[PDB]
């Protein structure tokens, strides 16, 4: 009996969401489909140009934890907010979903991280993130008992941007593996991969990470190739299990020489791709920690991801457990 | 030419929105379909029981102002927030829509008003509102030049709950009428009417209010009758123009002995009724200040209301002017 199926660790962020036309991205030099890091001044400037918006709790790993809880798994989260209204919102939403969240704010400045996410007509999302209080996440925020009691500890590639978060993750890896648990990461973003390519490969090759999540763009970036088949062969050689998503083309799960291809679900419309990779990870890890086959893990992931992209906001507002039952997956 | 078509005045509120089951309202003694006023302690309690939520700028008059601007009219707004993150969200969203909004916060405490809005499976909304900084709105917040330069000044019945807002409205009425402008009010909520019945009737009978908006429930409450036909006859006798909404049954506009019935638009599915009345007022007032017939004002009102109820959140995220053009209302 273990307390948690999945612990996730990431940048605790509230999303500020608006729809824009494609010229808006060009005029403001926002890299489309990417996570664009911004300072406080740029955040104010961008906000001043943004239309009326919606707010929703975000953070890649936060979304993944919420998804696992939604499906019926037991989840926990480490991430740092400020003692402010945005932080109170973040804390409420993740705990309300049934995720264990106990990371204490350190003060009111820097303020809670926020990401201005612009959704274009094609449903693509372009994020503009001020890290704020996320820069204060460190080893002191590792709840050692929680890591020890979680089947899988999953973390964001994005954690390599703030200065001390990587130290916390190294502590997590040691505790997890001392207790026979598994470590997982997502490559997060192709530009994130570009920034930390050598470090990410070292995490995988040293065995600090057991299960890796990537999309097509991240996998291509990791090996700096345009050959997707090369990327798949290389990622399989670098980690024990790789789960590679391919948008409308579904996903492929690799283990050694094993490959399991899974189809994307049928969708009404792509409203907002925000959270797709996050929720794929939720589905996958839920299945993984329930002892499901790798293909069925992929199927659960594709289900969760296809659901999230048909709504505004990064965390499904409907029951994923009910959808899984109806899809005949649980 | 006047600077503004519509000035609105109301409680500046950020909405915190979640879906709930029918049992949740009963268990928490929340009056369904109503605005339930709550103190700080109850706000904390209710939030602790609320699921993961979405935040969006609200406030009945705020929504109406935003709707006028969306349609292409020139709008302004008076309402008091705190110097906090919620207040900064509110200020951003209304100004981003192109509404003139210059009410300065008086400090961080009390904090910005928020309303926990619970949406049931039928799409009905039940609001639970902590007024916070709204209690500070007073005569000092009247921008006299704006009232003087606005074709219509419209305000909430809800303004009778905070202590000094009514004094601001009486100042508005004097300035508006001295400058040959018109005053309008919404009855807001049937329990609000029950609280201020005598005062609302006096506003109308004294001629401080020229145009009144009501739904069926509010009209029935105003005259404490269950005879809707009596309520229509009475409201017509009490104000120069009455616009009375009847949910799926459309609307009726009254002027003296004239009655103009308008059909509601036919809906796929009612997602969330939040903002329906507010946006009916936006369409009506936009039409009115453009010199349109009372029937066409009612038509524009129903168009805007039908749009807002098919989305989560109180302010339409799509173009109302484009919708009106397609409808030949222009
Ligand atoms: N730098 C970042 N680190 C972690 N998550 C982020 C970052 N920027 C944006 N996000 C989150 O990514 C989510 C979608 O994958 C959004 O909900 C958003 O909050
Ligand atoms: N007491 C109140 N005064 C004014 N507006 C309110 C009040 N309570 C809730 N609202 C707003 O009513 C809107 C729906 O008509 C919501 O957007 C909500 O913000
Ligand atoms: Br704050
Ligand atoms: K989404
Ligand atoms: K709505």
């Amino acid at each position: 009996m273990t307390r948690f199926d999945v612990l996730t660790v990431g940048n605790a962020i509230v999303d500020i969401i608006s729809r824009c036309n494609d010229q808006f991205l060009i005029d403001n030099q926002i890299t489309k489909a990417a996570m664009n890091l911004i300072d406080a001044e740029r955040a104010e400037l961008l906000y001043s140009r943004m239309g009326p918006a919606l707010e929703a709790s975000g953070g890649s790993a936060g979304n993944t934890a919420a998804g696992v809880a939604n499906l019926g798994g037991k989840a926990a989260y480490f991430g740092n907010v400020a003692a402010d209204q945005l932080g109170d919102i973040f804390t409420h939403d993740i705990r309300a979903q049934g995720v264990h969240y106990q990371t204490k704010p350190k003060g009111a400045f820097p303020p809670t991280a926020r990401s201005m996410i612009f959704v274009t007509e094609d449903g693509e999302r372009s994020m503009n993130t001020y890290l704020g209080a996320c820069v204060e996440l460190g080893p002191e925020d590792v709840e050692a008992d929680v890591v020890a009691d979680a089947k899988v500890t999953y973390f964001e590639g994005y954690l390599w941007d703030p200065p001390r978060a990587k130290e916390a993750i190294l502590d997590c890896a040691r505790i997890a593996h001392q207790h026979g648990r598994e470590m997982s990461m997502t490559l997060s973003d192709s530009f994130c991969v570009d920034r930390y390519r050598g470090e990410f490969l070292d995490l995988m090759r040293s065995g600090k990470v057991d299960i890796v999540f990537a999309n097509r763009q991240e996998a291509l970036s990791l090996y700096q190739t345009d050959d997707f088949e090369e990327a798949l062969n290389r990622i399989a050689a670098d980690c024990k299990i790789a789960a590679v998503t391919m948008s409308e083309n579904g996903a492929v799960i690799l283990k050694g020489r094993e490959r399991y291809y899974v189809n994307a679900i049928r969708i009404r419309e792509v409203v907002d791709t925000t959270g797709a990779g996050d929720l794929f990870a939720s589905g996958f890890l839920y299945g993984y920690t329930q002892g499901r086959s790798l293909e069925d893990c992929g199927k659960l992931g594709c289900l969760a991801a296809g659901i999230v992209i048909q709504q505004i906001g990064p965390r499904p507002m409907t029951s994923l457990s009910e959808a899984a039952k109806q899809a005949g997956l649980i």
